[PDB]
Order: C-alpha cells, then structure tokens, then sequence
C-alpha cells in the first residue's frame, strides 16, 4: 500500500511532526479528514512518534497551537470529535479533548496556583489574537474569578499577559472590550480600558473606533471612564465629548448635543 509505506519512510526516517506539517503544507489548508490524506497520513505519524517518545515529544498543546494558527477553535473542536469517533484515531481525539475541556480548575483552585502560572501551563501566549476565541482562554478567566474569592494578581498584570500574547495594541483594545461581556470581568476591564487611555495616546483613536462599531451610547462611556466621580483642561472629559459627537454624526443624530453633554456631565 502506497500510503503503508510512505508512513514507515517517516518513522524510519525520525522526521519531526511539526517539519513535516510544514513541508506537507498543511497549513495553506483546512485540518479536516475528508479530501485531505495528507493531514490523515500525518496524524498517523504524530501517533507513532508519540508512543515511540512520548506524548511530551509532541504534545496536545503543541499540536492544538500549531493547527489555531489557520483553523478556528471552533473547527478544532468539530475536528476532535471526529478524531474521537474515527477507528485507529480515538485514543488521541480523546486526549485532545480531556486536554481542552477545563478539568483541571477544582483540582488547581484548591492548590492556590497564580493565574501567570496557569496562563504559561495553558500556553496562552501561543494564541495570538485569537486569544479570545480559545475555550482554554474562557476557562482561564474562570479560575481568576474563582482565584480572586479565595486569597494577589492584579489587573496590570493581566495585562501584562495579554500584551506578550499579541502586540498590536488595536487587538488588546478589542479584546479588553470584549471582556466586558463577561459579567465578573466587566470591573476590571473598565478599569484596564481606563489604564490604557492614560498611558497611550494612540489609544484614544483605536477605543473610540472600537466602541463606535460595538454602538455603545454615551451614556455607558461616560460610566466606563467614571466622569461621575471627582476630577476644560481634562483629557478625559474631551475624549468622551469627541466619541458623543461621533455617536450623534453617525448613529442616532438625536443623542447629546455638546451643550447637553456638558448638562449631563455637570451633575
């Protein structure tokens, strides 16, 4: 059989599965079984070369990173289903899946392990801007919402993870506001999405834009910047006023006015 024996070429051979991913070319194309021997034929070395040397010689992650770069989380799930209920490829479809399902937070909570560490065992940084889109990330912000009603992580440090994951800062604003539909994160994210506007001029156009697409009213932020709180020559204030001034030009035409935003500011 010609695919028999170009498998055996392989393994006699000793080639890395993450070299022959490249020059098999599997990443022009997506991770599926159907019309795709290529991508079969290579799982059926990452096998062998694991009992051979172990699952730590190329593990779950590494291949779960290496397919994220051009397939979706969503489609790496469908993929490892089918894995799971393929013959010859059920053990490590099954693995594939424990490895991503977030069974290890009960287990870790208890232990009071620092989400930087859980971050890096995670490998979270190997996401890039699909961060955000990864479940491993979803389960992560399950185990610092649970780290915090325990006893110290703090916001800038989450950050800081965040920005050795992904550099455009145009994907950090992004995914910092997306976090805001995580209830339980909303607080702290409000409080980074401040953090960065202070910090970085180039901020200001990015946020505007961002919340401009997400149609947030002036209203919510006039809320996330906290202008409510104590403070003409307030950066904050001008920001807010310039993004009011879009919303009206672009959204509703009927919204505050710059007189009523200064009304509704003076309270």
């Amino acid at each position: 059989s010609a695919e028999e024996a170009q498998l055996k070429v392989w393994i006699q051979s000793q080639i890395h599965p993450r070299e022959l991913f490249g020059v098999l070319s599997l990443g022009k194309r997506a991770a599926k079984l159907d019309d795709n021997p290529d991508f079969v034929q290579w799982l059926r070395l990452v096998k062998d070369f694991r009992a051979n040397n172990g699952n730590q010689a190329f593990s779950d992650l590494d291949i779960y990173y290496l397919l994220l770069k051009t397939n979706s989380p969503e489609q790496l799930k469908l993929l490892f289903e089918t894995l799971r209920h393929t013959p010859g490829m059920t053990k490590i479809g099954a693995s594939m899946e424990k490895s991503l399902s977030g069974n290890w937070i009960r287990k870790a909570l208890e232990q009071d392990t620092y989400p930087t560490i859980v971050y890096n065992t995670l490998r979270l940084k190997d996401a890039g801007t699909k961060l955000d889109d990864t479940p491993m990330f979803r389960q992560w912000l399950e185990y610092v919402e649970k780290y915090w009603n325990k006893n110290f992580f703090g916001d800038t440090q989450m950050l800081t993870l965040f920005q050795k994951t992904m550099t455009e800062e145009e994907d950090i604003i992004k995914l910092v506001h997306m976090l805001r539909n995580n209830p339980g994160m909303k607080s702290h994210a409000d409080k980074l999405e401040r953090y960065l506007l202070l910090t970085s001029e180039s901020s200001h156009k990015t946020m505007a834009d961002v919340w401009l697409k997400a149609r947030e009213t002036p209203e919510e932020v006039f809320r996330i910047l906290r202008l409510a709180e104590k403070q003409d020559d307030n950066r904050m204030l001008n920001l807010w006023l310039r993004y009011t001034q879009t919303y009206r030009d672009k959204i509703d035409k009927n919204a505050f006015s710059d007189a009523e935003a200064l009304q509704f500011f003076r309270k």
